[PDB]
């Protein structure tokens, strides 16, 4: 970011690595929970599009994440390249020109220009900007939060298939990747975590049936 | 926070909903938690003692907690009356005066003279300086957390042996000791506290079980 | 209001019907659905806050949308405000006012007051800000909820008539599909997934007998 | 709401949050029934177009009964104008203009403009004016009515008597009918929509037995 | 009330019988709710101890209340003349004299006096000072209930008899009766209203019978 | 701080702590019951501010209590602000300002500041404006309670020891008494307020028997 010296003149410091390590510690615990953007959006006041960058970088082990975020980064950078066709110099000679949508992804502008939009008086504010567009991402981000583990799935005593399934689909609805060991698990486990009146009725009804026939079953 | 407007002027401003919020949340959840700590950390961007002390005031309806959190501040004022041996004279008349162990946890400053610090020439950084300390005593109740006991952890009559191992396993992690202890009173306690039915097919069953099949079966 | 054309020519002109009967369309079938969003955007070029307004009121009887979007609205209204405080005082009335949060939302401005600012020197496109963080808001909303199933409404061990007519009913008017279809499912479902108890009785009954007979019957 | 200050200042000022939650827990609890009248006039007492916008706003959840309020508004305004005088040059020139229907609506007029025409020496006395209009548009939605019926309710197997006759008791005082209609109804529908084992407990008793009669017997 | 306008005239209005009729159906359906103090607030702006005297005479018909806050008012005049003792004639030459308890109480002073005092200098704001004294009697009166009626309290099918009889005994001392009335009502109501099984048990163990014992037959 | 002693005259001191050791053992002692009102008053004559808030630290225990006024005080400091909002500019530094409600409540200010209100010109009395607000709120605090009575401990037909033991056991630490009455409490009553089943097994083991082998045998 950019903060300001005492006769008043900007200085530039690449993003602190203190922030840095807060930053990563942020998203290894809560990347996909909300708390997430306004962590984010506290520790990128100031910040320019490249700071941004070595931001968006260091949530780059999530790679749900890194292709959500990225994809809606392109997004709005397109959108504003439909709504901005700029001109072929500044509209202010000796002046940082109009930003296109990748001057605020800070991708194709320099840090220089980073600094005169966000220096400069005319609401410019290109990281306040990229950090919005960011958010948005985020918002996609934290609509993918991810429950694990299949296998902790039981049932009570005298209690009937049809709430087990209910919660065994919910334990097979957030899995994803190959299918096979699911499966193999699904036709397995949904026996074993029966209690014994369902798991009788389980085993007997067999590969012929339908989890529905086997829910009318065992009502 | 402080916050910058371009050219010279510190603005002091209003701390973001979303970060009280989220702050909020914070301590909501992870009151002893080591995350309350880089959590805290990435929520303090620009905060002056007063606004630090508005955090803490929100979330410190916890007197243990707080007391030893503002004691720790009583060692680390302390440690800065050893940092600032007697001084002789007025400092500059307009300019802020020295800033005590007091002014830094902002209660005898004003929030004039809490701007007066951290806007001045290579700022005595007052929030800052707070902020060291506080993370030292989250830390510190972090550390001297009160644990909760495995001994009452038991099975009712129509409670079901898989949630009394739910209860009994999160206990365990709760309880204060080593894991050759952790070992041990699973091994004793989770069949022991059992209730007497469902004790006789854990112990029909034997040692050797695995807790999946204790779980699945005593229901 | 005045939009500028594709080439970049200044037009005046305002709303249409057609745009208001698209938009109760596809806010009644797609409320949950990420598809929404770009039809609002289809349905919002050249929008100001007012026209925004109108929009959001011809399907304002989805309120729990409409307080999911004022959440989103307050939270960045706020931010505005601390980020972007107003002048203080009436320094120069009659000309050129700073708008706030409440100003972009079209609460307190007039259409005057709206165009005013988006036909002033400097691009100020209120309604592109209030579009930012509706759009931001209808995020929120997609990434949620959505999945039904009306097949699925299959019953407990013993579970009457009254409780499944009653989820089939509700499952049924939120199940998106045609009224034919809905015909057909009336038709398929109601006594095949039906509690088997129930579905003895419903065998029994059988189509001379209404919806109110059945639960009646069912007990 | 504007309030005074000494000789001659009047002073706009913010609604009161305790207003706003009183008006929320009126609507809340008497949205179709004659208190929220009454409760609407002590709360608007100094109010403005926009504070009694405000006030509809936070309660605006009802889209057709939101819509019967501003139709009603319309009729009064429509009512208004044909009252109003059809002045040609500046009436009141550097000073408040003529107010129409959408500005005692506080529709087209600023705050300020409201604040202007209601404090000076009585001219046209704004919210006043609107309080009015919105008073009978409330006396419409109080005096129309159109949610529930007695047919609905009929009573569950595992379900007491006294819990389907609470039910049916508060849904007959909400069902169209003269009071002897009610009776009649009482008579029959509570019997016929009862449960089939307390149906013929009742039968035992016949029309003969008390209210408390029947709930006693179905135990 | 005193009562004015922004271009200078400032002129007393004796309370409205509009508020009047407004505060006495307030106080008929939430005398005992927290509603009753922001709509006592906005009812009494600019109002003198003279329009709320006015004010206060009719919630007569709570009399434990209107005496309970009445005697409030007695003890904060009284606090106000142990803090505030009055010199003996005026403070100031040819200026009006200090208020005692009394004068806020409007007991002792004229509407001219109150007039006086609200039109003073500095904060000394007798209208507002009495509603703080009748406030914390606003706070006494909410503390008050008003339940439905004996006769109605009985017990379901299998529901336990210790928590029946602490709803009867509860529900008959809010009750309007004769305490004789009370003590047969007791006896005779509260095992004909016991559900059957218990009612059988509170006619075995007989009127002899504690409650310690009624709770013991049935439980 | 400064108070006024009997004679008149004006007498500077500063606290003693047996004050707060009477006021702590004053809320642990009897918050459940109406004196802890007048003796909040008798300890908090001369009182400041910051006086006022280390008593609120000393009893900051009861978290629930203590948030119930902290609510209230928010919500007058609140109402304060409306009705009185700060000057625009800094008129006059360190020689008086505007205070705001959490100034009163001592949250905002330094100690010089509230000494500064009340020896000021004309006494400005923060202590007893705040303490005021602190009374109002002691007034709902009381309200508030009515739990009692370890031997009212009982329970219904078919109902779980291990829960009775914990009302039993709570209600008998909230209940203030002595150790020879809850010794003979749980010896007498436990058995005796049993559930039925309970009760069998309690009497069957007799109070001889240790509660851990009364919960292994009610389960």
């Amino acid at each position: 970011p950019i903060v300001q010296n005492l006769q008043g003149q900007m200085v530039h410091q690449a993003i602190s690595p203190r922030t840095l390590n807060a930053w990563v510690k942020v998203v290894e615990e809560k990347a996909f929970s909300p708390e997430v953007i306004p962590m984010f959006s506290a520790l990128s006041e100031g910040a320019t599009p490249q700071d941004l960058n070595t931001m968006l970088n260091t949530v780059g082990g999530h790679q749900a994440a890194m292709q959500m975020l990225k994809e809606t980064i392109n997004e709005e950078a397109a959108e504003w390249d439909r709504l901005h066709p700029v001109h072929a110099g500044p509209i202010a000679p000796g002046q940082m020109r109009e930003p296109r949508g990748s001057d605020i992804a800070g991708t194709t502008s320099t840090l220089q220009e980073q600094i005169g939009w966000m220096t400069h008086n005319p609401p410019i504010p290109v990281g306040e900007i990229y950090k919005r567009w960011i958010i948005l991402g985020l918002n996609k981000i934290v609509r993918m939060y991810s429950p694990t583990s299949i296998l902790d799935i039981r049932q009570g005593p005298k209690e009937p298939f049809r709430d087990y399934v209910d919660r065994f689909s919910k334990t097979l609805r957030a899995e994803q990747a190959s299918q096979e060991v699911k499966n193999w698990m699904t036709e397995t486990l949904l026996v074993q975590n029966a209690n014994p009146d369902c798991k009788t009725i389980l085993k007997a009804l067999g590969p012929g049936a339908t989890l529905e026939e086997m829910m009318t079953a065992c009502q």
